[PDB]
């Protein structure tokens, strides 16, 4: 039993939304622009 440890499993997937959504929503410049 470990509530504090149980949360780590729920956040590990939540916080991932950042790394898994950083390069996605990230826009890049155009060639010779």
């Amino acid at each position: 039993w470990g509530w504090k440890e149980v949360v780590q499993n729920g956040q590990t997937i939540f916080s991932a939304g950042q790394k898994l959504g950083n390069m996605v929503g990230k826009i890049v410049p155009l060639p010779f622009g």
